[PDB]
């Protein structure tokens, strides 16, 4: 009402982007929930420089309301007359004209701007929201924000761009019953009322908007002290408290681990972790108050399976990294996430393995980031590195495969062909140079460019600033040549336009006879190099080290199926899962005749290791469900990769025993073998999980999943699937929780999938933050795949409006059409898209799931009979 929106675009608001001359230094924030009304006020003090004349001040609001007139003040300390406030939608601005300009900023006196605000509580999972979780029977509250990227806003005031760093010093009113926890520790609390206390902060570090964090809560708590002497601590329900055992020992090795591999001190007295029970994401670096969804952070070691322990592992390192990259030195504008998040990918595996010895983590890099990236990058659809966002749902659309895995996997590239002790050495100059600042990716390889003396931009440029990778063609053993790999071959290779013209510097390595050599391939060499005695055999890119796939002649990949089959040992378990990736991904792009690469699959009887079981996996996985309807290939590829894997399944046994890493591949083989058909292993599942429904049989952790996925489809019906579900709602252990979602997601009955469909708007049964991972597991049951897409189209204003299109995870969502292989589902995707038109953040995904489904009716129509052939003449 106060402040109306209006349409007048003659002003620098009209801008997408702020203006370079207004820097705000300091934020004073206080904030009064009304838990149980769903609302909240504060007002914000912000002191301001200034540095051209104005007689405008604008910064970023949404959703949330002024609900005064707001008050400016002179540098010298004089009230500034105001003559209107108004909102500018479009750009998500709250603007107000003063009467006069003036440009003072001088000295060291700034402008002080103050405003009041009242928002909502309800109907979100972004900015300052309330959630509820169960006690005692008692229905309990808390409350807390969450803004990356670009819903600071929402919760208070701001200039909300990363680059706009500001100190903070904030203060909560709450009620007595709760604490209050934000960045910085507890500085003093005082009574406001015999009911309410008023929670002040000490003042912050400078730090970006998206990262100011805080929340009111009824929490219990898990403590642990650092070498530094500071307080880690993880909060957590009291009925839950013993599952925050792990994520408390994880978060002080690593947190230890760190801080003296980056050589830098974490920039605050204490660090929190808490896991909000309704999450938008999976977790939140926010400075000294880090937010989880409870699957990433809450682990019981008598319930929670290996995999369960590795991500709760995986995503506090992740978290960790961010406290330096991303916290202390952050990107100057989103183009550049990737310093963020490609780092702190690529940290979260070395944290992880510090803490946990015998994970063979590094390895894992090839099968959580680089080769599914791969994938993604061999799209026309893809997008380079540094990346031109121009939008909100822009911005938010590149917290992606590209940003975290390829930057992750480059960053690995890097390392190894700089030596890691100078990336460590590099990584730490930089860190120091951009403390409390922000920096380009320019300015990074400057860095580490200091470190090596190595060409750095020159070659790292050309993996960042477009997108794709290349496949190294190889001629006469020796010669290689480069050239974009694409998985569409009718596809333009220099589309869309790129500078560097889609060649890159790579970095060469390769093993001659158990000794590796190193050369830089240049982009400059249009003709290829020749690898520099007496061969027989090169090994191009070990443990897939460089992001780039190799094509070996026809010969020597025929050579590598018989050396595998006679002694798989020959190559490391990562050159196996490399070579056949490489080869799969090879057929796939019709580099490659698809005899050549299924060649690779016939020594697999005797493959006993994680890595190269997992990418077969993967390979299968795409081709079984391109022939899903067809009555006479799927029979003959069921027969055959059933029998390759059941030695390794029945050697491993429906038991928990071994290593870590033995024990994801006994997951990952016996699951495999289930959707394989093979009938012992469905017997297994079936039977376990006829015990289970019996009420007291704790299953084993690791094959919990199998059980309720293959246990409800082969003798699932109402009496268990409602069973399950009570289940579901009776554990408070989220990680057991979502398994039992995939469960009920798994029974073959159309009635059941449609009562599930329909809980989806139950809040009191699904939460929000679960949603689009139902939708997904009801979409990979073979009759759920038509279910969760005629669903989503028939809901989609219902989703729009319960999300927005700004929600990453909804623009997503249309994924779930990835195996569609039909010009009949290609034309009812395309128009249910032209019939919506309006994506959001769903841009991109459209985007690339269009370009699948077209790839996949390509695929078909070229490789049908030549896998035919294939199976038919080895059966
Ligand atoms: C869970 O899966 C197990 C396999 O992983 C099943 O155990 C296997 O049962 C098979 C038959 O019951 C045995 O295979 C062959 O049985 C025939 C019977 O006619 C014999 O001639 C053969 O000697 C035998 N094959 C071999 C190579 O010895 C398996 O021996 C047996 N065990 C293993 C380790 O494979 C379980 O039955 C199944 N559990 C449930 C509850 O269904
Ligand atoms: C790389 O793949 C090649 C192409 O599939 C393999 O060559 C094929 O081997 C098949 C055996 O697995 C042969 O099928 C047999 O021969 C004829 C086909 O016309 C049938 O009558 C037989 O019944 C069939 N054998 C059986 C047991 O059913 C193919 O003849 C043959 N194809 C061609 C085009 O030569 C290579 O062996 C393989 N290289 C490896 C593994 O190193
Ligand atoms: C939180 O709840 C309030 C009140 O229930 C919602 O405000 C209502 O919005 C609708 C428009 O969709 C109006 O018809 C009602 O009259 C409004 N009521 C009031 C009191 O303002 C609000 O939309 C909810 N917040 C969110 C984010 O969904
Ligand atoms: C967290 O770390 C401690 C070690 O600091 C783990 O140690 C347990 O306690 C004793 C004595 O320290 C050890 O001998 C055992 O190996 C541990 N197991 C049990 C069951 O107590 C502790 O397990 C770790 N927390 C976890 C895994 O949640
Ligand atoms: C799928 O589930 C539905 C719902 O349970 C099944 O229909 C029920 O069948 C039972 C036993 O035959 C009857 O007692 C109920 O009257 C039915 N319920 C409803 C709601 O219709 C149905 O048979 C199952 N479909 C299968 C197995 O294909
Ligand atoms: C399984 O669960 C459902 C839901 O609780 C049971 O209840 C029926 O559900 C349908 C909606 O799908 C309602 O129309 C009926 O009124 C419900 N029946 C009631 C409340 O008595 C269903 O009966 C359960 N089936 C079994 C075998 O346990
Ligand atoms: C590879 O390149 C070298 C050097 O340019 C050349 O001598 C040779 O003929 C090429 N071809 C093969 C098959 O080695
Ligand atoms: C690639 O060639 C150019 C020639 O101008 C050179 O500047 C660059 O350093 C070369 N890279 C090498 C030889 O590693
Ligand atoms: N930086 C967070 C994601 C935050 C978000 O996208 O909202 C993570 O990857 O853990
Ligand atoms: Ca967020
Ligand atoms: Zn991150």
């Amino acid at each position: 009402d106060i402040c109306p929106a209006s349409e007048d675009e003659s002003g620098q608001w009209k801008n997408f982007r702020l203006p370079d001359f207004v820097n705000p230094v300091h934020y004073d924030l206080h904030v009064k929930p009304l838990l149980e009304e769903d609302t909240y006020t504060g007002t914000v003090s912000i002191s301001i420089n200034l540095s051209a004349p104005t007689r405008y001040l604008w910064l970023h609001l949404r959703e949330t309301r002024i609900t005064r007139l707001p008050e400016l003040k002179r540098p010298s300390g004089d009230q500034v007359q105001v003559r209107r406030c108004f909102e500018y939608k479009k750009q998500e601005y709250v603007v107000v004209e003063a009467e006069e300009e003036l440009t003072p900023s001088s000295g060291d006196g700034l402008y002080l701007l103050t405003m009041e605000f009242a928002g909502w509580l309800n109907g979100s999972l972004v900015g300052f929201y309330r959630t509820t979780y169960t006690e005692n029977g008692r229905v309990k509250s808390i409350a807390a924000t969450d803004h990356e990227p670009t819903d600071a806003r929402k919760s208070f005031p701001c200039f909300d761009e990363p680059n706009k760093k500001a100190t903070y010093t904030i203060s909560i009113t709450h009620p007595k019953e709760y604490g209050a926890l934000s960045n910085m520790p507890v500085a003093k609390e005082e009574s406001v009322d015999d009911k309410w206390t008023r929670t002040t902060f000490e003042k912050s570090v400078p730090m970006s908007t998206y990262l100011v964090c805080f929340a009111v809560h009824q929490f219990d708590s898990v403590k642990r002290i650092s070498n530094s002497g500071k307080p880690l601590t993880i909060y957590v329900q009291p009925e839950q408290k013993h599952t925050a055992e792990y994520a408390a020992n994880i978060t002080k090795s690593v947190f230890d681990y760190f801080e003296e591999y980056f050589a830098m001190n974490y920039s605050l007295p204490k660090l929190d972790k808490i896991a909000i029970p309704d999450f938008g994401t999976g977790a939140m670096e926010n400075w000294g108050l880090i937010t989880y969804r409870e699957t990433n952070l809450l682990y019981d070691p008598k319930e929670s399976a290996s995999s369960n322990q590795q991500r709760v592992a995986t995503v506090v390192a992740h978290e960790l990294v961010h406290q330096w990259f991303g916290n202390i030195v952050t990107m100057d504008w989103w183009e550049d996430l990737w310093l963020n998040e490609g780092f702190a990918s690529f940290f979260e595996f070395l944290g992880v393995n510090h803490a946990e010895t015998d994970w063979q983590m590094r390895d894992q890099m090839l099968l959580e980031d680089v080769l599914p990236v791969q994938e993604d990058d061999s799209l026309m659809s893809s997008h380079p590195i540094i990346v031109t966002v121009t939008t909100p749902d822009e911005i938010t659309s590149v917290f992606d495969g590209i940003s975290y895995s390829k930057g992750s996997s480059i960053l690995r590239m890097l390392e190894d062909w700089i030596k890691p002790e100078n990336f460590q050495k590099g990584c730490q100059m930089y860190l120091e140079k951009y403390q409390f600042k922000n920096a380009k990716t320019s300015d990074f390889w400057a860095a580490l460019e200091e470190a090596s003396r190595l060409p750095v931009k020159e070659v790292m440029d050309t993996w960042t600033r477009q997108m794709g990778y290349p496949v190294l063609n190889v001629n006469g053993v020796k010669n290689i040549t480069q050239k974009r790999f694409l998985l569409d071959p009718r596809a333009n290779p220099s589309q869309p336009p790129s500078d560097l013209g889609y060649t890159w510097n790579i970095p060469v390595k390769w093993t001659e006879d158990n000794i590796t050599s190193s050369v830089l391939f240049n982009r400059s060499e249009k003709e290829g190099i020749t690898l520099n005695s007496g061969n027989a055999f090169l090994k191009i890119n070990p443990d897939h080290i460089g992001f780039y796939r190799v094509n070996y002649e026809v010969a020597t990949w025929d050579s590598i199926a018989t050396a595998l089959s006679l002694n798989h040992k020959t190559f490391s378990s990562a050159d196996r899962a490399s070579l056949i990736d490489d080869a799969f991904a090879l057929a796939r792009a019709q580099l490659l005749d698809y005899k050549v690469a299924l060649n690779l699959t016939k020594y697999l009887k005797r493959e006993e290791n994680f890595l190269p079981w997992q990418r077969v996996i993967s390979a299968v996985t795409y081709i079984i469900s391109m022939f899903e309807d067809d009555k006479e290939l799927y029979p003959m590829i069921e027969e055959y990769f059933q029998g390759q894997v059941k030695p390794i399944a029945d050697s491993l046994g429906w038991n928990d025993a071994g290593d870590h890493v033995t024990k994801l591949l006994r997951s990952s083989v016996l699951g495999f073998a289930c959707k394989m058909g093979d009938r012992e292993a469905l017997n297994n599942a079936s039977s376990l999980f006829e015990q289970w429904l019996n009420g007291t049989v704790s299953l084993p952790v690791n094959l919990r999943l199998l059980v309720y996925r293959y246990g409800m489809q082969n003798s699932g019906n109402e009496i268990s699937w409602n069973y399950t579900l009570e289940q579901y709602q009776k554990t408070s252990l989220a990680q057991e929780k979502e398994k039992l979602l995939y469960g009920l997601a798994s029974v073959k009955n159309v009635t059941l999938l449609s009562r599930y469909l329909d809980l989806l708007k139950d809040t009191n049964l699904i939460k929000t933050q679960d949603v689009f991972t139902v939708i997904r597991y009801i979409s990979y049951n073979s009759y759920g795949k038509n279910m969760a897409w005629n669903w989503i189209q028939l809901n989609w204003d219902y989703l729009v409006n319960r999300y927005t299109l700004n929600n990453r995870n909804l623009g997503r969502i249309v994924t779930i059409a990835e195996p569609f292989n039909t010009e009949l589902q290609l034309w009812q995707m395309e128009s249910f898209f032209a019939k919506y038109p309006q994506a959001g953040a769903g841009e991109k995904p459209r985007e690339q799931v269009l370009e699948t489904v077209k790839n996949n009716i390509e695929w078909l129509k070229q490789h049908r009979n030549t896998i035919r052939e294939w199976f038919f003449n080895l059966l």
